[PDB]
């Protein structure tokens, strides 16, 4: 049910939208979370997704961490999407602000290829320190499944589209 997306490639689409409001409107099979290895959903996409689930995402995440330990940088896990989606694919992109290797961003995007269609943010951008133009390039060059990108900042959306 995605609408108002601009087509970038055969499988990559983009919209200036809040991923939480997109998830509520569409109820996608998969919503991607921009997670950290601990699944501590404090801010950004994670804090926003968590708050929309009334903290049910954090409770579920803490139980997952208690059982399995932390995720790898570039890794992922599939948990419930609660009221936003059937599933939430928690993906850990490298945090450039913590000295994490930017090459792990390709590995993080590879997790998207296990799902036919996903609603997602740009990985490693925002508070994770990577260049969003670089993140979009890696997305297009790595993801083969149908990905619908929600870009929150209008000025960033315009820059991403005009430079692609
Ligand atoms: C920690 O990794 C991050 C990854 C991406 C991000 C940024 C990248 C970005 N910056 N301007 N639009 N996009 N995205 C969001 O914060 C974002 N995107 C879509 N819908 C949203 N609703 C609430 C937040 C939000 C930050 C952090």
């Amino acid at each position: 049910s995605f609408s108002g997306y601009l087509k970038l490639t055969d499988n990559v689409y983009i919209k200036n939208a809040d991923i939480v409001e997109e998830a509520k409107k569409v109820k996608p099979t998969v919503v991607v979370n921009a997670a950290n290895v601990y699944l501590k959903h404090g801010g950004g996409v994670a804090g926003a997704l968590n708050k929309a689930t009334n903290n049910a995402m954090q409770v579920e995440s803490d139980d997952y961490i208690a059982t399995n330990g932390p995720l790898k940088v570039g890794g992922s896990c599939v948990l419930s999407g609660h009221n936003l989606a059937k599933h939430c694919l928690h993906v850990v992109g490298p945090n450039v602000n913590k000295g994490e290797d930017i090459q792990l961003l390709k590995s993080a995007y590879e997790n998207f290829n296990q799902h036919e269609v996903l609603l997602a943010p740009l990985l490693s951008a925002g508070i994770f320190g990577a260049d969003p133009i670089h993140s979009l390039r890696v997305c297009v060059d790595t993801v083969r499944t149908n990905v619908y990108l929600a870009v929150f900042d209008k000025n960033l959306y315009d820059k991403l589209v005009s430079s692609f």
